[PDB]
């Protein structure tokens, strides 16, 4: 599984 | 500050 976490303002496990 | 981080197997702010 691809597990993706970003902050940007807005904070995203396939 | 900004980040995003990942993980699949593959391991990556401002």
């Amino acid at each position: 599984a691809f597990y993706l976490l970003y902050y940007t303002a807005k904070n995203x496990s396939a």
